[PDB]
């Protein structure tokens, strides 16, 4: 479950609908955004 | 860790905050890949 | 040394950590030679 | 030698092939150490 | 600047790191010109 | 000039050739700074 997205103004990233089936975020929700040094990726967690 | 709390915007977007972008150097308009990692139960942005 | 403990993934796949890849620069589709070194008891990965 | 050619997988993973695994017995979930060997300029995987 | 520290490898080789290659796109097998700039006292690599 | 054409090696390595090394006296294990110089469009390698 992988999709390419374009980063929006003010560095916003859509979480695509196919990803959200597994990660069900809603307007208003708090998420933790982390840089993972081990893999060199950003992680988003609920 | 380099972590921040972000509130999910309208239309299911997540801002990548400045502190995170110091290590993950995306620019407005960039393409990125958004994946659900099942093992860890997080979204990865790569 | 630049190294990390990693958990093996499905289908016997091993993630090469980002700090290791700074020195050993691989991308999907690259050919590598994977060898078992008996003397050292390790697997070696070469480009 | 026990060697095989492997194509790097998505997300910077390398498959450990069956011929290599006859000598280096790993599977999904196992812990391994992945290192960059500076002297040889290769990646090594150790149990 | 786009700069990185590299340790000279065996046989007098220098890795061109990924951040530098975003600007200087070289591939294995490519011809490049290595020059000593006598006045600045540095090496320069050109395509 | 002291210049020579070389072929890029695996893992994006460049050999610093012998005629260059007579002037830029590097050795396995030395640290060097590798920079992309935009003005000149070259990679610089400095001790």
């Amino acid at each position: 479950v992988e999709e390419i997205v374009k980063v929006s103004r003010n560095y916003q990233v859509t979480i695509p609908a196919k990803v959200r089936q597994k990660f069900q975020i809603k307007e208003g929700d708090l998420v933790k955004v982390t840089f993972d040094e081990s893999e060199g990726v950003v992680k988003i967690q609920l």
